[PDB]
Protein backbone atom coordinates (compact mmCIF):
# COMPACT_ATOMS: atom_id res chain seq x y z
CA UNK A 1 0.00 0.00 0.00
CA UNK A 2 0.88 3.67 -0.21
CA UNK A 3 -0.52 7.00 0.88
CA UNK A 4 -0.05 10.55 -0.33
CA UNK A 5 -1.30 13.73 1.35
CA UNK A 6 -0.80 17.44 0.80
CA UNK A 7 0.59 19.43 3.69
CA UNK A 8 -0.21 23.15 3.90
CA UNK A 9 1.46 25.99 5.79
CA UNK A 10 -0.74 27.33 8.61
CA UNK A 11 0.25 30.93 7.90
CA UNK A 12 2.32 33.18 5.62
CA UNK A 13 5.57 32.43 7.48
CA UNK A 14 5.42 28.62 7.30
CA UNK A 15 5.28 28.49 11.12
CA UNK A 16 3.97 24.93 10.77
CA UNK A 17 2.26 22.66 8.27
CA UNK A 18 -1.09 20.87 8.57
CA UNK A 19 -2.13 17.67 6.87
CA UNK A 20 -5.70 16.35 6.74
CA UNK A 21 -6.24 13.03 8.55
CA UNK A 22 -9.37 10.90 8.55
CA UNK A 23 -10.24 9.42 11.96
CA UNK A 24 -13.06 7.05 12.75
CA UNK A 25 -16.20 5.80 11.05
CA UNK A 26 -17.75 7.81 9.47
CA UNK A 27 -14.58 9.75 8.86
CA UNK A 28 -13.85 12.78 11.00
CA UNK A 29 -11.25 14.91 9.25
CA UNK A 30 -8.81 16.77 11.45
CA UNK A 31 -5.84 18.86 10.34
CA UNK A 32 -2.80 17.52 12.13
CA UNK A 33 0.78 18.71 12.51
CA UNK A 34 3.00 15.87 11.25
CA UNK A 35 5.91 15.83 13.66
CA UNK A 36 9.02 13.70 13.02
CA UNK A 37 10.29 14.94 16.42
CA UNK A 38 7.61 13.20 18.52
CA UNK A 39 5.69 9.95 18.63
CA UNK A 40 2.15 10.62 19.84
CA UNK A 41 -0.94 11.02 17.66
CA UNK A 42 -3.12 13.27 19.79
CA UNK A 43 -6.18 15.31 18.95
CA UNK A 44 -8.48 18.00 20.24
CA UNK A 45 -11.64 16.15 21.19
CA UNK A 46 -15.06 16.19 22.74
CA UNK A 47 -13.22 15.46 25.99
CA UNK A 48 -11.01 18.56 25.83
CA UNK A 49 -11.72 21.11 28.57
CA UNK A 50 -14.17 23.50 26.87
CA UNK A 51 -12.30 26.67 27.85
CA UNK A 52 -9.19 25.28 26.12
CA UNK A 53 -10.86 24.82 22.72
CA UNK A 54 -10.91 27.90 20.43
CA UNK A 55 -11.75 27.13 16.82
CA UNK A 56 -10.16 23.69 16.46
CA UNK A 57 -11.96 20.77 14.90
CA UNK A 58 -12.55 18.04 17.47
CA UNK A 59 -12.60 14.27 17.36
CA UNK A 60 -15.71 12.82 19.00
CA UNK A 61 -15.07 9.14 19.76
CA UNK A 62 -18.72 8.50 20.67
CA UNK A 63 -19.72 9.26 17.05
CA UNK A 64 -17.26 6.70 15.63
CA UNK A 65 -18.53 3.14 15.32
CA UNK A 66 -14.94 1.88 15.18
CA UNK A 67 -13.63 3.77 18.25
CA UNK A 68 -12.71 1.64 21.27
CA UNK A 69 -11.53 2.93 24.63
CA UNK A 70 -8.00 1.76 25.39
CA UNK A 71 -8.97 0.96 28.94
CA UNK A 72 -6.73 2.39 31.63
CA UNK A 73 -4.47 4.20 29.17
CA UNK A 74 -3.34 7.77 29.73
CA UNK A 75 -0.83 10.01 28.01
CA UNK A 76 0.97 13.23 28.81
CA UNK A 77 3.54 15.07 26.75
CA UNK A 78 5.68 18.19 26.98
CA UNK A 79 7.39 19.67 23.92
CA UNK A 80 10.67 21.55 23.51
CA UNK A 81 8.81 24.85 23.17
CA UNK A 82 7.25 24.41 26.62
CA UNK A 83 3.81 23.43 25.36
CA UNK A 84 1.99 20.34 26.63
CA UNK A 85 -1.14 18.20 26.51
CA UNK A 86 -2.62 15.11 28.18
CA UNK A 87 -5.60 12.80 28.23
CA UNK A 88 -6.85 9.29 27.57
CA UNK A 89 -6.72 6.96 24.57
CA UNK A 90 -8.98 5.32 21.98
CA UNK A 91 -8.07 2.98 19.16
CA UNK A 92 -9.69 3.83 15.86
CA UNK A 93 -9.27 3.74 12.11
CA UNK A 94 -6.89 6.43 10.83
CA UNK A 95 -6.31 7.23 7.16
CA UNK A 96 -3.74 9.53 5.60
CA UNK A 97 -3.95 10.25 1.91
CA UNK A 98 -5.53 6.91 1.07
CA UNK A 99 -3.46 4.80 3.50
CA UNK A 100 -5.47 3.21 6.31
CA UNK A 101 -4.40 1.89 9.70
CA UNK A 102 -6.95 0.06 11.82
CA UNK A 103 -6.42 -0.03 15.57
CA UNK A 104 -4.35 3.16 15.66
CA UNK A 105 -3.96 4.71 19.11
CA UNK A 106 -5.69 8.10 18.99
CA UNK A 107 -4.79 10.06 22.09
CA UNK A 108 -7.71 12.24 23.10
CA UNK A 109 -6.78 15.48 24.84
CA UNK A 110 -8.46 16.29 28.13
CA UNK A 111 -6.07 19.22 28.64
CA UNK A 112 -3.92 21.29 26.26
CA UNK A 113 -1.63 24.21 27.05
CA UNK A 114 -2.32 27.75 25.97
CA UNK A 115 -0.20 27.70 22.82
CA UNK A 116 -2.34 24.90 21.41
CA UNK A 117 -5.58 26.64 22.34
CA UNK A 118 -4.32 29.83 20.73
CA UNK A 119 -3.57 28.12 17.42
CA UNK A 120 -6.94 27.54 15.77
CA UNK A 121 -5.38 25.88 12.71
CA UNK A 122 -3.84 22.82 14.39
CA UNK A 123 -6.28 20.12 15.54
CA UNK A 124 -3.56 17.88 16.95
CA UNK A 125 -0.24 16.20 16.21
CA UNK A 126 0.70 13.04 14.35
CA UNK A 127 4.08 11.86 15.61
CA UNK A 128 6.54 10.24 13.21
CA UNK A 129 9.60 9.79 15.41
CA UNK A 130 10.34 6.33 16.82
CA UNK A 131 7.66 4.65 18.92
CA UNK A 132 10.06 4.41 21.87
CA UNK A 133 9.14 8.05 22.61
CA UNK A 134 5.40 7.41 22.74
CA UNK A 135 4.01 8.57 26.10
CA UNK A 136 1.00 6.23 26.48
CA UNK A 137 0.95 4.42 29.82
CA UNK A 138 0.89 1.61 30.89
CA UNK A 139 1.27 0.23 27.37
CA UNK A 140 3.36 2.26 24.95
CA UNK A 141 1.65 2.68 21.60
CA UNK A 142 2.98 2.64 18.02
CA UNK A 143 3.07 5.57 15.62
CA UNK A 144 0.95 5.66 12.50
CA UNK A 145 4.07 4.89 10.42
CA UNK A 146 5.10 2.00 12.68
CA UNK A 147 1.62 0.48 12.35
CA UNK A 148 1.50 0.95 8.56
CA UNK A 149 5.09 -0.12 7.91
CA UNK A 150 4.64 -3.80 7.14
CA UNK A 151 1.80 -3.08 4.71
CA UNK A 152 3.69 -0.39 2.79
CA UNK A 153 5.27 -1.16 -0.57
CA UNK A 154 8.51 0.13 0.94
CA UNK A 155 9.02 0.93 4.66
CA UNK A 156 9.55 4.66 4.12
CA UNK A 157 7.84 7.99 4.23
CA UNK A 158 8.97 11.23 2.62
CA UNK A 159 8.65 14.90 3.53
CA UNK A 160 8.52 17.46 0.75
CA UNK A 161 7.69 20.73 2.52
CA UNK A 162 7.04 23.85 0.52
CA UNK A 163 8.40 27.35 0.92
CA UNK A 164 5.35 29.56 1.34
CA UNK A 165 3.43 26.84 -0.51
CA UNK A 166 1.88 23.41 0.02
CA UNK A 167 3.95 20.26 -0.10
CA UNK A 168 3.56 16.52 0.28
CA UNK A 169 3.91 13.65 2.71
CA UNK A 170 4.16 10.29 0.97
CA UNK A 171 4.03 6.87 2.62
CA UNK A 172 5.40 3.71 1.11
CA UNK A 173 7.11 5.04 -2.01
CA UNK A 174 9.66 7.52 -3.26
CA UNK A 175 8.34 9.93 -5.95
CA UNK A 176 11.28 10.17 -8.33
CA UNK A 177 9.73 13.24 -10.03
CA UNK A 178 9.81 15.27 -6.80
CA UNK A 179 13.55 15.96 -6.59
CA UNK A 180 16.59 16.77 -8.73
CA UNK A 181 19.82 14.82 -8.83
CA UNK A 182 20.29 11.89 -6.49
CA UNK A 183 19.20 11.15 -2.93
CA UNK A 184 22.13 10.97 -0.52
CA UNK A 185 21.51 8.64 2.40
CA UNK A 186 23.12 9.10 5.79
CA UNK A 187 23.19 7.11 9.03
CA UNK A 188 20.63 7.50 11.78
CA UNK A 189 20.93 6.92 15.49
CA UNK A 190 17.66 5.94 17.16
CA UNK A 191 19.16 6.01 20.67
CA UNK A 192 17.21 9.15 21.67
CA UNK A 193 14.12 8.11 19.68
CA UNK A 194 14.70 10.73 16.99
CA UNK A 195 15.72 10.75 13.35
CA UNK A 196 19.17 11.74 14.54
CA UNK A 197 21.98 12.12 12.00
CA UNK A 198 25.29 13.94 11.51
CA UNK A 199 25.69 16.72 8.98
CA UNK A 200 29.17 16.97 7.46
CA UNK A 201 29.40 20.76 7.66
CA UNK A 202 28.18 24.10 6.40
CA UNK A 203 28.74 27.15 4.25
CA UNK A 204 27.41 30.71 4.53
CA UNK A 205 26.36 32.25 1.24
CA UNK A 206 29.13 31.91 -1.35
CA UNK A 207 31.65 31.16 1.39
CA UNK A 208 33.85 28.10 1.50
CA UNK A 209 32.47 24.92 3.03
CA UNK A 210 33.51 24.17 6.60
CA UNK A 211 33.91 20.45 7.22
CA UNK A 212 32.66 19.74 10.72
CA UNK A 213 30.33 17.16 12.25
CA UNK A 214 26.98 18.52 13.39
CA UNK A 215 24.76 15.97 15.16
CA UNK A 216 21.09 16.88 14.94
CA UNK A 217 17.53 15.72 14.37
CA UNK A 218 15.31 15.93 11.32
CA UNK A 219 12.22 17.50 12.90
CA UNK A 220 9.23 18.53 10.77
CA UNK A 221 7.53 19.76 13.94
CA UNK A 222 10.08 22.49 14.62
CA UNK A 223 9.83 25.68 12.57
CA UNK A 224 13.41 26.91 12.57
CA UNK A 225 16.96 25.66 12.15
CA UNK A 226 18.78 25.41 15.48
CA UNK A 227 22.55 24.95 15.30
CA UNK A 228 25.59 25.46 17.52
CA UNK A 229 26.28 29.05 18.54
CA UNK A 230 29.55 29.10 16.60
CA UNK A 231 27.77 28.22 13.34
CA UNK A 232 24.91 30.61 13.96
CA UNK A 233 27.27 33.48 14.83
CA UNK A 234 29.19 32.87 11.60
CA UNK A 235 25.94 33.09 9.63
CA UNK A 236 24.58 36.28 11.15
CA UNK A 237 27.99 37.98 10.96
CA UNK A 238 27.35 38.12 7.19
CA UNK A 239 24.10 40.06 7.65
CA UNK A 240 24.44 43.81 8.00
CA UNK A 241 22.84 45.02 11.20
CA UNK A 242 22.02 41.56 12.57
CA UNK A 243 22.29 41.02 16.32
CA UNK A 244 21.31 38.57 19.02
CA UNK A 245 18.58 40.10 21.13
CA UNK A 246 18.06 38.70 24.61
CA UNK A 247 14.75 40.58 24.90
CA UNK A 248 13.45 39.07 21.67
CA UNK A 249 15.04 35.66 22.25
CA UNK A 250 17.37 35.25 19.32
CA UNK A 251 18.92 36.80 16.27
CA UNK A 252 17.10 39.66 14.56
CA UNK A 253 18.00 41.70 11.50
CA UNK A 254 16.75 44.71 9.56
CA UNK A 255 14.42 43.66 6.87
CA UNK A 256 16.31 45.96 4.50
CA UNK A 257 19.22 43.51 4.80
CA UNK A 258 19.91 40.78 2.24
CA UNK A 259 20.10 37.27 3.71
CA UNK A 260 22.78 34.92 2.44
CA UNK A 261 21.95 31.30 1.75
CA UNK A 262 23.00 28.57 4.17
CA UNK A 263 24.38 25.26 2.95
CA UNK A 264 24.51 22.10 5.04
CA UNK A 265 26.33 18.89 4.24
CA UNK A 266 24.82 15.44 3.79
CA UNK A 267 27.76 13.18 3.24
CA UNK A 268 29.56 14.64 0.24
CA UNK A 269 26.31 16.25 -0.97
CA UNK A 270 25.04 19.75 -0.23
CA UNK A 271 21.59 21.20 0.53
CA UNK A 272 21.27 24.94 -0.06
CA UNK A 273 18.75 26.89 2.00
CA UNK A 274 17.97 30.10 0.10
CA UNK A 275 18.28 33.31 2.07
CA UNK A 276 14.56 34.07 1.78
CA UNK A 277 13.79 30.87 3.73
CA UNK A 278 15.58 32.37 6.75
CA UNK A 279 13.27 35.45 7.00
CA UNK A 280 10.47 35.08 9.57
CA UNK A 281 9.28 38.65 9.37
CA UNK A 282 8.74 41.46 11.82
CA UNK A 283 9.15 40.61 15.50
CA UNK A 284 5.93 42.59 16.06
CA UNK A 285 3.49 44.20 13.64
CA UNK A 286 5.03 47.29 12.10
CA UNK A 287 8.53 46.61 13.39
CA UNK A 288 11.55 47.05 11.18
CA UNK A 289 13.28 44.27 13.12
CA UNK A 290 12.90 40.83 11.53
CA UNK A 291 13.27 37.46 13.26
CA UNK A 292 15.88 35.06 11.92
CA UNK A 293 15.23 31.50 10.84
CA UNK A 294 18.62 30.19 11.99
CA UNK A 295 19.02 30.32 15.75
CA UNK A 296 21.32 28.91 18.40
CA UNK A 297 20.64 25.47 19.85
CA UNK A 298 22.63 26.30 22.98
CA UNK A 299 20.55 25.25 25.97
CA UNK A 300 18.22 23.06 23.89
CA UNK A 301 20.67 20.21 24.28
CA UNK A 302 20.35 19.11 20.67
CA UNK A 303 20.66 20.61 17.20
CA UNK A 304 17.42 20.68 15.21
CA UNK A 305 17.08 20.57 11.44
CA UNK A 306 13.57 21.97 11.48
CA UNK A 307 11.35 23.16 8.65
CA UNK A 308 13.74 25.95 7.52
CA UNK A 309 16.25 23.25 6.59
CA UNK A 310 13.92 20.42 5.59
CA UNK A 311 11.82 22.50 3.19
CA UNK A 312 14.96 23.07 1.10
CA UNK A 313 15.12 19.31 0.43
CA UNK A 314 13.24 16.18 -0.49
CA UNK A 315 13.67 14.09 2.66
CA UNK A 316 13.38 10.30 2.94
CA UNK A 317 12.67 8.81 6.33
CA UNK A 318 13.74 5.22 5.74
CA UNK A 319 12.27 2.85 8.31
CA UNK A 320 14.16 -0.21 7.15
CA UNK A 321 15.49 -2.51 9.89
CA UNK A 322 18.45 -0.14 10.08
CA UNK A 323 16.87 3.27 9.60
CA UNK A 324 18.54 5.93 7.49
CA UNK A 325 17.76 9.43 6.23
CA UNK A 326 17.95 10.57 2.62
CA UNK A 327 18.23 14.12 1.33
CA UNK A 328 17.90 15.41 -2.22
CA UNK A 329 17.82 18.90 -3.69
CA UNK A 330 14.62 19.88 -5.46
Amino acid sequence: STGSATTTPIDSLDDAYITPVQIGTPAQTLNLDFDTGSSDLWVFSSETTASEVDGQTIYTPSKSTTAKLLSGATWSISYGDGSSSSGDVYTDTVSVGGLTVTGQAVESAKKVSSSFTEDSTIDGLLGLAFSTLNTVSPTQQKTFFDNAKASLDSPVFTADLGYHAPGTYNFGFIDTTAYTGSITYTAVSTKQGFWEWTSTGYAVGSGTFKSTSIDGIADTGTTLLYLPATVVSAYWAQVSGAKSSSSVGGYVFPCSATLPSFTFGVGSARIVIPGDYIDFGPISTGSSSCFGGIQSSAGIGINIFGDVALKAAFVVFNGATTPTLGFASK
